[PDB]
């Protein structure tokens, strides 16, 4: 919609890429040429690995941000970590929380932490 | 207007568009993760655990939020979460700091003011 276009614009400004380089995830969508992917259900965006060929289509995107496509698979959470693209969850260790992605950080009194174990 | 702004703000904090609320007197703060001040055009993560039915009373230029249950300095909360705004200019240009999460750039790095605002 128009809301989809303005959201691509907000996502793009956040990552510093072009509006057109943002793609919403949907089963079967062509992923080639895109730089960032947006999960409309979780409302989280992730940078995409460079090199996805045109013709490569999306298959599934888990809540742990694991993306399966026609040519293979990629953990977008891990990739985001390597790129220091993080989401700082609301609350803290004291308030408790639930982590679902590798790029989520929980704040403790001495700084932030990411979970490297089972999600 | 508001809807596209909630989008921009939500994508900045990594929350859902429906988890962003605008400040206004009386607004219900339950379940929201980020509050937006339309006057100063600044956004702040809200502390967790604000009971449903808790309504906003006032929001100062220093980002001190007063509500039904009590009050919270969103500036300090923002600092605890490393969520800052880097003001335009520098110590050379001079500036005015209004919130605890505002940074002023100097020749050797950035600084936040921990005194009277």
């Amino acid at each position: 919609s128009t809301g989809i276009l303005t959201n691509k614009q907000a996502v793009a400004r956040h990552f510093g890429v072009k509006q057109s380089e943002v793609v919403y995830f949907s089963v079967g969508v062509d992923l080639g040429g895109y730089k960032v992917i947006y999960d409309k259900e979780t409302q989280r965006a992730y940078s995409l690995p460079v090199g996805i060929a045109s013709g490569t289509t999306a298959v599934s995107l888990s809540t742990a941000a694991v993306l399966v496509h026609s040519a293979g698979s990629v953990d977008l959470g891990s990739l985001a970590v390597s790129r220091e693209e993080y989401v700082t969850l609301p609350g803290s260790f004291d308030s408790g929380s639930t982590l679902n992605v590798k790029n989520e950080l929980l704040t403790y009194t001495d700084g932030k932490y990411r979970w490297d174990g089972i999600l």
